[PDB]
């Protein structure tokens, strides 16, 4: 079997990415936000608490007639930058692009915190890490990917993200109409239960390549780009009046600036990541400082090539025995 599914940004600035999925019978739609930073599919329910719901649509399991409460599990994270949510579980048939998991486990919100009820696109995360980060307890349980990997045509899914456009996520299959040259496969690390793996190193704009590994994690569920501080502070120091602000949290540039591109390595080959898509606009309606897209990743303790990097490239992620990831430009 396969999948294939349209991913459209939220917003102007590609914040996040939205993709549609069925659950229950009849299909209940949600618009759900592709994870592969984390293993819990969880979504906005008639369970989660009536102040903490502002405009997502909900999953009610008591209207599916393939529902089952998972009795006695439940389940509670929290994200790399203070949010959460947690819940009970139910059992119900998922959907995403044409291809169908039965019994997979849907975690109902009974809470969610804040910047995810401010989030009224947003309706759950279906998580695309692997299963070992799972929290449900007491008994964990596998993500979409891994319960559909055996009936898949191939082990795979790949993620295609566009810049301020749709893009699009394939399970089993890899379309070799959707980039160009050849795919670069490089090796990946489970033991954190991320994505993990190393580059080989970057380029400021038309700068020399500097060959340096860098350990990172391929997480769509992340915005921007970060980077240890040495790389970063080498890329805004080519920006004139470029700087890192505490009170904003990081690097800001004057508006009016030009951005150099970004490039990255993977194993031999290089993903260049366009000016463009480094700029997340005014810091606050109507100023004149605008918010960088590559930061630091010096308080978070893991470097994460979020959506700034990954929408620069058609990403593979094969989950063979061995996975590995595989970078193509398009
Ligand atoms: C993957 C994920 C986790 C937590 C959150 C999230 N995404 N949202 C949608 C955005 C992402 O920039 C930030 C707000 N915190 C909630």
């Amino acid at each position: 079997s396969t999948g294939s599914a349209t991913t459209t940004p939220i917003d102007s600035l590609d914040d996040a990415y939205i993709t549609p999925v069925q659950i229950g019978t009849p299909a209940q739609t949600l618009n759900l936000d592709f994870d592969t930073g984390s293993s819990d599919l969880w979504v906005f329910s008639s369970e989660t608490t009536a102040s903490e719901v502002d405009g997502q649509t909900i999953y009610t399991p008591s209207k599916s007639t393939t529902a089952k409460l998972l009795s006695g599990a439940t389940w509670s994270i929290s994200y790399g930058d203070g949010s959460s949510s947690s819940g009970d579980v139910y059992t119900d048939t998922v959907s995403v692009g044409g291809l169908t998991v039965t019994g997979q486990a849907v975690e109902s919100a009974k809470k969610v915190s804040s910047s995810f009820t401010e989030d009224s696109t947003i309706d759950g995360l279906l998580g695309l890490a692997f299963s070992t980060l799972n929290t449900v307890s007491p008994t964990q349980q596998k993500t979409f990917f891994d319960n559909a990997k055996a009936s898949l045509d191939s082990p795979v899914f790949t993620a295609d993200l566009g810049y301020h456009a749709p893009g699009t996520y394939n399970f089993g299959f890899i379309d070799t109409t959707a980039y160009t040259g050849s795919i670069t496969y490089t090796a990946v690390s489970t033991k954190q239960g991320f994505w993990e793996w190393t580059s080989t190193g970057y380029a400021v704009g038309s700068g020399t390549f500097k060959s340096t590994s860098i350990d990172g994690i391929a997480d769509t569920g992340t915005t921007l780009l970060y980077l240890p501080a040495t790389v970063v502070s080498a890329y805004w120091a080519q920006v004139s009046g470029a700087k890192s602000s505490s009170s904003v949290g990081g690097y800001v540039f004057p508006c009016s600036a030009t951005l150099p591109s970004f490039t990255f390595g993977v194993g031999s080959a290089r993903i260049v990541i366009p000016g463009d898509y480094i700029d997340f606009g005014p810091i606050s309606t109507g100023s004149s400082s605008c918010f960088g897209g590559i930061q630091s990743s010096a308080g978070i303790g893991i470097n994460i090539f979020g959506d700034v990097a990954l929408k620069a490239a058609f990403v593979v992620f094969n989950g063979a025995t061995t996975p590995t990831l595989g970078f193509a430009s398009k």
